[PDB]
């Protein structure tokens, strides 16, 4: 027989291997294993999880699939509101940003330079590195409480490497061939398709029955946090690396320009890239690298004043 106390600690071992292959697979995307390795293990896991349903945990696999069923969002305040950004069209139009830095500052600025991800603003919260809340971005200081669904979304990990206190930001989206076939699948049920994949991950993520939400093929790219907790970084170059150091996906193209002159080119890099990637982007994000430096600029009303976005029309 598996009797409770031996299925007890196998349990928490299959879940700290299967997250460890999940995170390899859907973070950093790059498996390890064979999937027959994972789904053997899963198999396992299900089995002992089946016989002795007190030992389903948030944290394990299993869970990703969904299952509750919410009647509706709960309210979400973003304490650190979540800002939008400032825009620009024209290469002029950021040459301008930059004399307008360099003004404020008083000598040559570093940006980080990111591709402007295409979906739905989410923040994550942490406690001692359990997912605890997800929220859409909202109004900026209220948003709704999506964190059933981001729990079926297979990149947000549901327990950190470390049991770190924080509130992470990024971007849920979905990705090209995801809204292609979801797309189809509509046209087969009889359905209005969505006319964009930001409008699908939006309609995604209003779904009330988790289940519906798991089967959709959502992503993250994570690129800030608005509380820190013990993190370290000092820039947003920093930020990046060590938001991919505790586990979170982040965007493998981003880089740190020492001009805006490398801004301008890396603009024009990715501005004809655009079209070899799986994912929609609507530009790319120019911010100021060092934290310091955004402080001293500091926000508006409606966005930082260390950062714009390049639109491409
Ligand atoms: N490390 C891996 O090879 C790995 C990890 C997670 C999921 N998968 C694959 O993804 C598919 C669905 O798995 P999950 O819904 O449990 O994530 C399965 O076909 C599974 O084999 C593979
Ligand atoms: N859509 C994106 O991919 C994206 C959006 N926003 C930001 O930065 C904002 C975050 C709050 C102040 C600057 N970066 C991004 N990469």
């Amino acid at each position: 027989p598996l009797t409770l106390t031996a299925a007890t600690t196998r349990a928490q071992e299959l879940r700290k291997q299967l997250n460890q292959y999940s995170h390899e697979y859907y973070v950093k995307d790059q498996p390890s294993v064979e999937d027959y390795v994972y789904d053997r293990l899963y198999k396992e896991l299900v089995d002992i999880e089946t016989e002795f349903p007190d030992l389903i945990t948030p944290d394990s696999p299993t869970q990703r699939v969904g299952g509750k069923v919410l009647s509706g969002f709960e309210k979400a305040p973003h304490d650190i509101p979540m800002y939008s950004l400032n825009d620009g069209f024209s290469k002029e139009d950021i040459f301008a940003f930059d004399e307008r830095v360099r003004k404020a500052i008083g000598k040559p600025v570093a940006y980080c330079c990111e591709l402007k991800i295409d979906g739905l603003a989410i923040s994550l919260r942490y406690e001692n590195g359990v997912f605890v809340r997800g929220a859409t971005r909202g109004d900026g200081t209220v948003g709704e409480n999506i964190t059933e669904n981001l729990r079926t979304v297979r990149s947000v990990p549901m327990r950190l490497t470390e049991p770190i206190s924080v509130e992470v930001r990024g971007e849920c989206y979905m990705p090209k061939q995801s809204f292609v076939a979801l797309n189809e699948e509509r046209e087969e049920n009889g359905q209005d398709i969505f006319a964009n994949p930001r409008n699908a991950a939006a309609g995604s993520l209003r779904q009330l029955d988790t289940k519906i939400v798991a089967k959709r093929n959502l992503n993250t790219f994570l690129y800030t946090v608005a509380d820190f907790g013990p993190m370290k970084a000092k820039t947003q170059f920093e930020a990046l690396e060590e938001l991919s150091a505790i586990g979170f996906r982040t965007n493998p193209e981003r880089q740190l320009c020492q001009s805006i002159d490398e801004v301008w080119a890396y603009i024009e890099e990715y501005h004809e890239k655009r079209s070899t990637l799986p994912y929609e982007i609507d530009g790319i994000v120019i911010k100021v690298n060092e934290f310091a430096l955004q402080d001293e600029l500091g926000f508006t009303v409606k966005a930082p004043r260390w950062a714009i976005a390049y639109k491409f029309p």
